[PDB]
């Protein structure tokens, strides 16, 4: 009847955690009973249960990942450049989004990834409570009173529940020093609130995914080509390549991008209370308690993305602005960025003074890697190519400028597929991959024929199997 109270990896402790058990499962199976190349990733590390290591617990290991949101926040921009960045980045939007309609509660149901849990309190795939067109049972009274709130602009304290994220991991994350990354998973009510208030914003913004940098939503076959031409109408280029973003991020920052996500939604006031709550100390279940999370991104919802990309947008714009001594306005006029949460491109015609510009980045409490990982500046170079944006290294030829997935990632996907959840990565799945086994066609098509002719060989043997001239002129051309 007491909460609890305690330290947890460095957080307060707040209640009892409701969470269900960590997963000790990968969805990941191998393609070929071969044994894998040396260097091979492999799924995260699987807990006490994993036959490939023994380690520490997925608790402890969670624990790890938590310890970054208890550490110190960097420093903030100086006010007056924080003020003009943000008024220039409000400005920008305000005159290319199109006024949106407000969200509805069916739009906002409709919306969600229904093969997902719905996290607190009911901790159940959404897809167990819908019928195709509304929740119903215990998610669609959670849903529904989540509504009355968000239209009654009453708070609701949002409840996370902590996970560890199951992916291909390069090895020495699993036979080393062991990580795992860690998601937040939002309740359904929070993802409702979240998304009538910031869906039309993050609508508007993805519509305009070419003319604006915050990227969501962008198709990198369709996109990617007039994005990465306005960027190569610049002259210099770079990737800060941070190291923990999430959990270095300044919830002042944040704040600040999350006002300009509510002036510039269809029903602000009902916004500001949604954004206040998305902002507050984080509750956080970890399974045998909530802890409280005051500082970094909490990644629950959907809106995240766009708000973390704005912050991106908002700590790029400042550093940039420090070190040049030129106005935002102008330093935009002068340059074309992409960002996706944590990922970047920053092409510029400015000279930027680059010791100070990574002088700046780390007094924000962030975290740039040079490419050779040395601890001096972070370089500029005077070719996009080379650069890489949502894991697709930027190419020009002659029809123009391409993403491009590298020969690792798509030798990598041949070694693995998706499958229901089980203990063994190493286990074959008995036996139908057609979608995905032509995108890895299109890929390897765009690194020309030599590697082309390997991976449909390799491709061939799992299953239509189309020239190389062909898919090439396929995955390029619409």
């Amino acid at each position: 009847l007491p909460r609890p109270s305690g330290t947890y990896a460095g957080l307060p402790i707040a209640d009892y955690g409701d969470a269900p058990p960590l997963s000790t499962k990968t969805m990941f199976w191998r393609t070929s009973p071969e044994k894998l190349p040396p260097g091979a990733w492999e799924p995260a590390y699987l807990g006490s249960k994993d036959e490939r290591v023994d380690g520490p617990s997925l608790q402890q290991v969670m624990r790890d990942q938590l310890k970054p949101y208890s550490e110190p926040r960097g420093l903030l921009p100086p006010q007056e450049i924080l003020d003009a960045v943000c008024d220039a980045i409000e400005n920008r939007l305000e005159n290319t989004l199109e006024p949106q309609k407000p969200w509805t509660f069916k739009k906002a149901c409709e919306s969600l990834d229904k093969n997902t849990s719905s996290g607190y309190p009911y901790h159940k795939q959404k897809s167990k409570d819908w019928t195709g067109s509304a929740f119903i049972g215990d998610l669609g009274d959670q849903a529904t009173h989540a509504n009355n709130m968000y239209e009654m602009g009453k708070s609701m304290r949002p409840i996370y529940t902590a996970a560890l994220k199951d992916e291909l991991v390069k090895p020495d994350k699993i036979y080393g020093k062991i990580k795992k990354r860690l998601l937040w998973g939002s309740d359904l009510g929070t993802m409702i609130r979240a998304a009538r208030a910031f869906g039309p914003f993050c609508d508007a913004l993805k519509e305009t995914c070419i003319f604006n940098p915050i990227r969501v939503g962008m198709s990198m076959n369709e996109d990617g080509p007039f994005i990465f031409a306005r960027h190569a109408n610049f002259r210099y280029h770079m990737d800060a390549d941070y190291t923990r973003w999430d959990s270095t991020q300044q919830r002042a920052i944040l704040k600040r991008a999350g006002d300009i996500m509510v002036r510039l939604s269809p029903e602000p006031d009902l916004a500001r209370v949604v954004m206040d709550d998305l902002l507050a100390p984080s509750l956080l279940d970890v399974g045998d308690y909530k802890i409280v999370v005051e500082e970094g991104l909490p990644s629950g919802c959907p809106c995240t993305t766009q708000l973390n990309s704005l912050a991106h947008w908002i700590l790029t714009l400042c550093a940039m602005v420090e070190v040049t001594r030129v106005d935002p306005d102008i330093v935009m006029q002068e340059s074309e960025f992409s960002f996706y949460g944590d990922d970047e491109v920053v092409s510029t015609n400015l000279e930027l003074d680059m010791v100070k510009y990574t002088m700046a980045l780390r007094r924000y409490g962030l975290l740039p890697t040079r490419a050779d990982k040395e601890e001096g500046p972070l370089e500029r170079r005077q070719t996009l190519q080379g650069i890489s944006f949502l894991r697709r290294a930027i190419v020009g030829d002659q029809f123009g400028w391409y993403g491009r997935l590298d020969r690792a990632s798509i030798d990598r996907q041949l070694l693995w597929t998706k499958g229901p959840n089980h203990q063994n990565p190493f286990e074959t799945l008995p036996g139908q991959r057609p979608s995905q086994l032509m995108a890895l066609l299109g890929e390897a098509a765009m690194h020309g024929e030599k590697y082309y002719r390997t991976v449909a060989s390799r491709v061939s043997k799992e299953a239509v199997v189309p020239r190389h001239r062909s898919v090439l002129r396929w995955v390029r051309f619409g």
